[PDB]
């Protein structure tokens, strides 16, 4: 089988392992945090550098993965807490979108709302002109921030966040679950052909963004991974 | 919201928080040893003594969990590495089947491989009689071994097996994610409706077994384990 | 290490994880009402429904636990308040007493003022046949609601109470911190020996009552709890 | 009743609030950064910055205090990770000692551990030199780092640590209670007689520092503290 796996506890800017691309830095920590806290419409991404072979189109066949990262988000004196983080799934080739306005595009979609994107975000701000749930939520898109699927969800800010997300090829299965600080536990799945939505080869990463007036620390703690494609 | 969660990463006698049934041992390096090496048909089962509410009648939800586990198998001389083990959810007055011939029964069904549970199974031994692939095998099992989906899969004798589960309330799927030893990951998804499938209350536990000629080394490492059900 | 946790935010009926014992009842809001505001010498206690190991009887070991809770006492007109909820400790088979007379007992003991308990309460009568301080307090009871050790308190009606305690095993102390609606914090120490006091096995829980002149809203809104056991 | 609370989720630079000093740093997520890792032999603390009155000269009375605070160290490629944290009371006055050498000092002693000060320690290197245990270990300090009294315990790179301390005025009792990052607790107690060791005002913190080869992130997440003094 063909498997790409790898993990951070810790990041840092300089390791060729990881692209940065906006309003992106790497706090003496070791933690990621996505947007500029002094900047309007700000917008961070953060990708695996090396593009991972999710399907095949030689076989046919499409890889199972299997990740885990932790996140933080936390308020600020005194802007709105927002947007929110996503988890994506692009083209080797994602940019931030020409002229983005950040805010409830989360950094991936043009003002419409619409990109080439697989995606589970994890939405702190309502934007009715997405279709938004009305309270904070998770959210499964399909090149589109307007979610195929959200459950309702709570942001709690300074909490350490853990999520673990399943890819089962054969049914095509996303499956994530979120633990939350105090323990309880949020799920939400969705059917998502990847051979149908996205190119042969792509790339992981998390996105932020803010507004504005809508702000808030989008840190993302650590992050393990591993895929595995049958080739045969 | 109602949680219960919990998390092992040993056991040991005299925990009142597990129940222990048939041939169940615990080793001196907090290890659970499922089977008696020397005991014809063999059965251990492990359960978390407390009963877990995973849907109600009067709200009609159905819990989500989110479950993690290591396992371990290990060939003997001069028997057949069998059987194998299986996790399982049961109705909680679950006990080891009168009269079980153990072997490919995985301690949960009777003879004709028929019982009350629902469970993933980590198959190492081929049963034509429960219609087993010709392979190792893992296997979504619903009220019967013979089960309802499978998938290859490689028992290796001394490796540390790393599993997460993840089931999902409002598309009732269960998935698994396989860890191996050599990074692999393999997954498996169905969906299965647990509120039409089991009652109210449950027992969540592992159980394995072992015939005359087939018997194996069946240890348990670590569990953790969390399902939230919503009450409203 | 053996460790037992479990957070509640709130309550409903028909958890399996919690046992209910007299006039029990669960509002709507989740929060618990200990006593019945219309029966004479009302008694409800709660009790975590999974018995705890808190000694081991093959290395001598006791466990240590850290646990908080809040709840409210509320006056009721034209009863007096009367009598006060106690968090305790007794063996894994505790009933409220046969014959309970509630009042000052605080459904816990008998006639006398005695039984098989370890406890912290927040008494709010002064009950002269226990040896009762004369004003509200906080104290330490052991095996007896004469306590051992009492500490001046105020109980404001309708306040929302925090409660911290700490048990080190070592040194066998348990240490009370008690945070009231002004900010203001009461605090109570004692050095009880759980291992000879008590059974190996214990449930933890609170307990109220009241008289026929003796009434109030006793009403548990939080709790959580953590007890670590090192086996070795 | 005099009693002095305040609560920090995050902190900032220039908050008038809270004393700075050597190579403390606030990091843009609101942390507070104890040493820098570029330095060698780095000492930085965070105080807060009014004075607390623990003791009455007038009336014998020592106060009592409940305080809770998060911290997390994490490893860096590639030092030793030392040496640790330390919740320090210190006369109001206190600043690091002259000429400090980091290290095993934990910034609060002179060479040879001595220093005017009592407090928890959270120490992740064994300095023979000061009758370290020879593992991680949380200990009791009082005017000297060579700790009155420890308790074994682990330090998890990356892990988010929450401590809980209670001082009860009465049995002049010092009573921690560590959860660490998979649940578990860790308590240790002791007797220690404030108005003996301290006087009248002293101001509350943290320190941390590392050595040449030995460095680590120290972080303070949050911290919320309440005394109450009975005047009378
Ligand atoms: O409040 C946060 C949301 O702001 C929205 O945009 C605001 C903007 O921040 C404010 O300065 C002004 O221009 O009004 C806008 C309309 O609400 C974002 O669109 C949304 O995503 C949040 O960030
Ligand atoms: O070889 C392992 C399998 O044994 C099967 O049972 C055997 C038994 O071990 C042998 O002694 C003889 O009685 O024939 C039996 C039928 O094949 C089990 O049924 C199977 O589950 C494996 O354990
Ligand atoms: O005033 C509350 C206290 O009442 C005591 O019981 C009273 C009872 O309420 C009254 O009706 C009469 O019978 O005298 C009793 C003895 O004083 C309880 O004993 C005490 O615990 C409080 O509830
Ligand atoms: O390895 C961590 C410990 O270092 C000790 O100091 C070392 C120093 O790091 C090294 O560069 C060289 O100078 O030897 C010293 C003595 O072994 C500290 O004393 C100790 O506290 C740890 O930080
Ligand atoms: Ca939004
Ligand atoms: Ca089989
Ligand atoms: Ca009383
Ligand atoms: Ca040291
Ligand atoms: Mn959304
Ligand atoms: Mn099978
Ligand atoms: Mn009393
Ligand atoms: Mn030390």
């Amino acid at each position: 089988a063909e498997t790409v796996s790898f993990n951070f506890n810790s990041f840092s800017e300089g390791n060729p392992a990881i692209n940065f691309q906006g309003d992106v830095t790497v706090l003496s920590n070791g933690n990621i945090q996505l947007t500029n806290l002094n900047k309007v419409n700000s917008v961070g991404r953060v990708l695996y550098a090396m593009p991972v072979r999710i399907w095949s189109s030689a076989t046919g066949n499409v890889a199972s993965f299997l990740t885990s990262f932790s996140f933080e988000m936390k308020d600020i004196k005194d802007y709105d807490p927002a947007d929110g983080i996503i988890f994506f799934i692009a083209p080797e080739d994602t940019q931030i979108p020409a002229g983005s306005i950040g805010g409830g595009t989360l950094g991936v979609s043009d003002t419409k709302g619409a990109g080439h994107f697989v995606g589970v975000e994890f939405d702190t701000y309502s934007n009715s002109e997405y279709n938004d749930p009305p309270t904070d939520h998770v959210g499964i898109d399909v090149n589109s921030v307007d979610s195929v699927k959200t459950v309702p969800w709570n942001s709690v800010s300074g909490a350490v966040v853990k999520v673990t997300v399943i890819y089962d090829s054969s049914t095509k299965t996303l499956s994530v679950a979120v633990t939350n600080d105090n323990g309880d536990i949020t799920t939400i799945a969705q059917v998502v052909d990847l051979k149908a939505k996205l190119p042969e080869r792509v790339k992981f990463g998390f996105s932020a963004s803010g507004s504005l007036g809508g702000r808030q620390i989008h840190l993302i703690r650590s992050w393990s991974f591993t895929s595995t494609l049958i080739t045969t």
